[PDB]
């Protein structure tokens, strides 16, 4: 009922106490394991098996040792009636028996022991003789002051259930120089190279190993002194990584040429080790490759992804200051406050870190160039770690204990200063803001990660699209595996140059249509040109280009300057009264997405005719175009079946004039809520969904993406949130209207595509939740590709 | 009787039950003539006869022109004239009609021989004109020539209308009877009886026309035989003496006085009196030239009303002494009138209070509720422009270009009409004030126009083409000025602006409308709470028939003083708690006081109390930002640094969804212990006073269990204290807003611990479709005219998508709570079409601005009745 025993071939529980369960299993697969007991009088039943198992209990010294779902005292049960194995050995584990029962179950600090042994010796504890351990035996019994072993395990086991309990027969490795402790990986943890990876100690007891008191010696040396052990340890070794089909972390002791098993868990490993070992031991046919997928976390593949540092501990005592991991990576530069030195610098050779207050659209060629970001405001989901998170590029940002002041060319810590051109490390995985120039780990030769990635490529379900707006970012999604481009924001596709955002600015302050028309055809080129990058270059792959859905405050540049660069970039009157008609009180739900496209007409009929502009003249150059035309910010079908119309009025034009006709789709985006509402209306005149569950979560909850900071760390401390939704999706809620439209949806067009483009489509646990909805793919920006692609694998295996 | 159907005075061969055999038209001429009307005999054929005319090789079946012949007999016989006979002419119009909607030729049976006798009879230009008119739409409508080739001669004539003599239109006839030559190449038919025979093929003939299976087709007709033929003696008002035209009304359409009112012209035509050559008479010029005729319209009116149930609009003909009924729709009435007539005839026993309850249009009720000018055609000279219907009613006042001096006229007894080119809530005070408010700019819900509706005073907004200078306190309609002090009147009704002081509505001894409202009050289900923020308001609520207060909302409660604004204003600069602290103890008697004045307003009624919802920004001082920061360290106290950093921090990209709602009650709990503390202690201390407080505390934007759990937690804390403090126990109620659509989507949890739902259809609109309740002006009249949208959804209410969530809601938190309750406070709950849908998803009760209640509780009483 509460004690569960175990030993030699026997065994009453099983793996599936912490060490209880392991001990237990150990224990059945015929290994030597001392045999013991595990609490949940009945100790004393059990203490009877245990006795005739060890033809003791002829002394029998025992062990308490504490052990939890998710400190051990040694050598208890000895008095001097107590104490056949040698005198030096019997006195050495009485020795030790009254530290350490004086310690763990007494009180007394180990400190008054080391004292009297530190006044006794001699310069080694091995030179002591057997008399001289009699002496230091009375001199610990003299501590006490200034017997029973029922009562020596009562107390014992009330004191290691004061914070299950484990009590087992006591294997001896301080018997003599053919005894000892161990610890090794079955698998070097690191590299994963498959070769023993740990110590061992002659003449010790447990964690005299990595006490550090005493220098351990290498295994190798334990293969030669000690053959008869060393051969059944790695007979055990294969026995353990065989029973439970994974690499082992493992406890050992050896008592005269005898080996005993102690401890045994999962061995943890880096993301080098994790891939290494699953693949290996799919090759060695240990594992198939539905456990290989699960061998490799997220966490671990995005380890290999991006550069790291050597050591994260080896800088503890360097870290100034954390922020939030918007980005994984680690960095390494010198301190900049500006984009525009961060080109500069980068064009020279030097490594830039950029340290901001906050970045605006105008930073993005700076933020390309840096080697890592650092903001103090925004989040996960900001501007600038999106960006940052589709370049695979470190940003560290919400860096709240960090004050910037641009103009004195220094930031602050509290009180440390940290001027410009100082080094700066940044940990985009810890958010950790690191002093100095730390190490970077050397990246994988590894052949390896790219074999288990095409595991989880051929176990997925799910499709991976990218969501890159240039023919650059399209290259790269398509190197980490997108199948296709889910998004391209047309809004973003006008950063590059002043040639680009003049256009931009001309058409946006337009207020005769003679002055929008001049606008849109200036445009057309640079749609058309940089749509034509990415077709070839996702040549034979779909590709969605969304119509604009463009942040109006974000394209403009004091009152008057802002005036000023937009005339020379017409006349102040008509500037200062647009920019009055422009601003907004709440922009994300102004003017903007479809509504644009449906009061200009003109402005869809540009870009329609840019994609198949360019369409045609890649179709005529060889390449296999797939496109695809979005609507975004649809909340009923007259706007989606407004824009086709439109859509198709181009079609004919554009097919008519260049002698060629392309097969294409035209979709909609779904993040209103409305849209999944009514998905049933939207899905007959749609060929595809695709869920922009950024503005979808924001509709849902009402938390404005740029405001939520206000209150969410608050939310998320009361157990109100218990993720940022802007980060998890919300099955409950928002998920609940994902359900609904895909349904509708498929249910009124049995052909519809449904798929995700906002930011959870990168995030497993949202991924995991997408394949359960049963969408057909999903999107994300290019460096998170390749987690989505083992995410969406995880899932299925 | 087989074909050929009669019809008039005392004659009646169909009725009202052959719709499709004979017209629709020819179905009520039979019925209009049963029921005893003095109805111009006629004849009726059926669309049987069409469809054997179709079958017949486009002929007249036979035997059926003999039947046409014994028709025109009768018509013959009733008038006492034939046709072709000049000395008793007879002319006949010649009207098509199907069973249902899909032209009338005039005067037919007009020739040489016959315009003289017509000539005898009403005058020779009036005889000439009308065989001239006769021939242009005979000859297009059964000849087939276009009008467009008619305009050439008389365009001819007049080189070489209303300028020209009769012995010019004789000729201008010739030519006339030339364009028939000149065009089909054969003569006018001059024989009456063969005109006839004529126009009955043309009619069966536009039957099976394209366009007009086109439209049959198109539209999908089920199951159409054909048309009938409708023809119809005419009669005339201009034969002298004994003859004349008029119209009326069966009863005062203004007053609603059980009394005929109309007018009456003595030999002339109908329209004689539209053109104006002459001035009508009283009916009682009628009762004493013609009492035989006017005793026949006296019966004619009470069959009218007798037979439709209604106040009926007539025209009516007197042809030598002879009383002819032309005309009847359903009359048209002002508020006032729709009451009285509504209750009269209910009184009457003419009609039931079912029907009475539908009779009275929302848009009759509302004139009811404000004042009103006492003749808006009368001042139709003095408008100068028009704008926006902001907020219905009448105002009369002097001009006036700041709030400030607004308060101060008031202060003397001056009536003021506020004129901007924009309102700020700094306005609050002299708006509240004025008369009247009328602004330059601003749509429909401009901060003029929301907050002069939640008032019940009269806004005219977005008046474009007015320009205020307030400096030289002047504004402008093009060249013309309107100064400070110059007497201005404003129609929040329709917008119209007019220049001086006109005339108002005398107040009503309307004991009809209490009786009126009885009735719908005790036919609705809804129950009609209140939507106010202050005690007098609150009691304006409960004289206008609200049953509580449905929401009072917190944020709103500041406007009155300097005092609150300086409180609010330490609040929201507040950085310290130490700072926040002293702010919150100075709104807690503010609080406390208005909430003993709404209590006990509403003493025995529910009363709901929301916790704060703040748009931080609209607290702040309007100008440049030097100016705010100013301003706010007068009353704040704080440096310049400070406040400037302060701002900083409160700016928010959105704030719509940014730092307000319950997430600020939460993120500071002082501030909601101190608001629940002055309800408890104001409903403590009005319960000491005998008054009897039912209290509801409401949570706002709430999308998850935890907010309102956690705020609940608090109330729960303070009404503790606040008993234990003061040795009284109250019950109470909490309950949420349901304004944001996760909260409907896990609704099943949130009534788990909500004792209301309040809807908060402005957010939860907002929030459904992206749209920002102030910026979506900016493509709102775009998607309305393209059909996207078929309404404002902020006005309306959306039932396909905001319905749905409505209906989510309220199903799943009543499963989860059986004793539920379920309101709406948004803008649409005093909307009518809202309301219906509202009253059909089993609501429970609507709220509504005070002078919105009487609109909500006839309207949630039409849609049950
Ligand atoms: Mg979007
Ligand atoms: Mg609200």
């Amino acid at each position: 009922k509460r004690v569960f025993t175990f030993g030699k071939g026997r065994s009453e529980g099983n793996r599936d106490g912490g060490k209880g369960a392991n001990l237990a299993e150990m224990s059945s697969i015929g290994l030597s394991v001392p045999p013991g007991l595990t609490i949940s009088d009945e100790i004393s039943e059990g203490l009877d098996y245990v006795q005739k198992e060890m033809s003791a209990s002829k002394p029998l010294l025992l062990s308490v040792r504490s052990g939890a779902a998710i400190d051990t005292v040694l050598n208890l049960g000895l008095n001097d009636e107590v104490v056949k194995s040698g005198a030096r050995f019997a006195y050495d584990s009485y020795r030790r028996f009254l530290d350490m029962f004086g310690n763990v179950v007494m009180g007394i600090p180990h400190s008054l022991f080391d004292e009297k042994l530190e006044q006794m010796k001699i310069h080694l504890d091995t030179d002591l003789t057997a008399a001289d351990l009699k002496d230091l035996v009375e001199k610990y019994k003299n501590v006490y002051v200034e017997t029973d072993p029922k009562k020596q395990l009562e107390l014992a086991v009330n004191a290691v259930f004061d914070s299950a309990v484990n009590i087992q027969s006591m294997v001896f490795g301080n018997m003599g120089n053919t005894s000892g402790t161990g610890v090794l990986f079955t698998r070097n943890p690191s590299t994963g190279e498959k070769k023993l990876y740990g110590e061992f100690l002659i003449n010790a007891q447990g964690e005299d190993v990595v006490a550090g008191i005493r220098t351990p010696e290498d295994l190798g040396t334990m293969e030669t002194c000690m053959p008869e052990a060393y051969k059944e340890l790695v007979e055990n070794c294969e026995i353990l990584e065989r029973h439970y089909k994974d690499m082992m972390d493992i406890e050992f002791t050896v008592q005269e040429n005898r080996l005993w098993m102690l401890q045994c868990r999962t061995g943890k490993r880096t993301g080098k080790g994790a891939v290494r070992i699953a693949v290996d031991m799919v090759n060695e046919g240990l594992i198939d490759t539905r456990t290989a997928i699960k061998r490799v976390e997220t966490q671990h593949l995005d380890q290999l992804l991006h550069p790291q540092f050597e050591d994260p501990s080896a800088y503890k005592s360097h870290v100034v200051a954390t922020g939030l991991p918007a980005s994984p990576g680690a960095a390494v530069g010198q301190v900049c406050f500006s984009a525009e030195d961060a080109e500069t610098w980068h064009a020279q050779g030097k490594s830039a870190i950029l340290v901001r207050t906050e970045t605006s659209p105008e930073d993005v060629g700076g933020m390309h160039a840096a080697a890592g970001i650092l903001t103090a405001r925004g989040g996960m989901t900001s501007h600038a770690a999106v960006v940052a998170r589709g370049w695979g590029k470190c940003c560290v940002s919400g860096c709240a204990d960090i004050r910037v002041n641009d103009d004195m060319k220094i930031f602050t810590i509290g009180d440390r200063v940290i001027k410009e051109g100082d080094w700066l490390s940044l940990n985009g995985t810890t958010g950790e803001v690191i002093l100095g120039k730390q190490l970077l780990a050397p990246p994988a030769m590894s052949n390896d990660l790219e074999i288990f990635m095409s595991w989880a490529d051929q176990a997925r379900r799910l499709k991976v699209m990218a969501n890159a707006d240039t023919p650059n970012d399209a290259l790269t999604a398509r190197n980490n595996g997108a199948q296709g481009i889910g998004l391209c924001r047309t809004e973003h596709m006008f950063f590059a140059s002043d040639e680009r955002i003049k256009a931009v600015r001309k058409m946006i302050m337009a207020v005769t249509p003679e002055q929008r028309k001049v606008a849109l055809d200036l445009l057309l080129p640079y749609q058309r040109s940089d749509f034509e990058g990415i077709f070839r270059a996702m040549d034979g792959l779909p590709v969605t280009i969304r119509l604009l859905d463009p942040p109006l405050h974000e394209f403009l540049p004091d009152l008057e300057h802002i005036v000023n660069e937009l005339a020379v970039d017409m006349s102040a009157d008509e500037i200062y009264s647009k920019i009055e008609n422009l601003s907004e009180v709440n922009p994300m739900l102004g003017f903007r997405g479809c509504r644009l496209g449906i009061s200009y007409p003109e402005l869809t009929e540009m870009q329609v005719r840019a994609i198949f502009q360019a369409a045609v003249s890649m179709t005529n150059q060889g390449v296999t175009v797939i496109p695809e035309i979005m609507v975004p910010l649809v909340g009923t079908p007259q706007e989606l079946r407004h824009q086709i119309s439109v859509i198709r009025g181009v079609a004919a034009n554009v097919f008519a004039e260049m002698g060629v006709t392309l097969e294409y789709k035209v979709g909609t985006m779904i993040e209103i809520p409305r849209a999944a509402l009514i998905a049933e209306e939207i899905g007959k005149e749609a060929d595809f969904f695709s869920f922009g569950t950024n503005d979808l979560t924001q509709m849902t909850f009402g938390y404005s993406r740029d405001d939520v900071g206000k209150f969410l760390q608050i939310y998320l401390a009361q157990g109100i949130l218990q993720h940022d939704p802007f980060e998890v999706i919300d099955q409950k809620g928002v998920g609940q209207l994902i359900k609904m439209a895909t349904e509708k949806g498929r249910a009124a067009n049995p052909s519809l595509k449904v798929g995700i483009c906002g930011e959870h489509g990168g995030e497993p646990s949202s991924v995991a939740f997408f394949d359960g909805v049963g969408l057909d793919y999903v999107s994300c920006s290019p460096f998170r590709v390749p987690i989505a692609r083992l995410a969406a694998a995880q899932v299925i295996v």
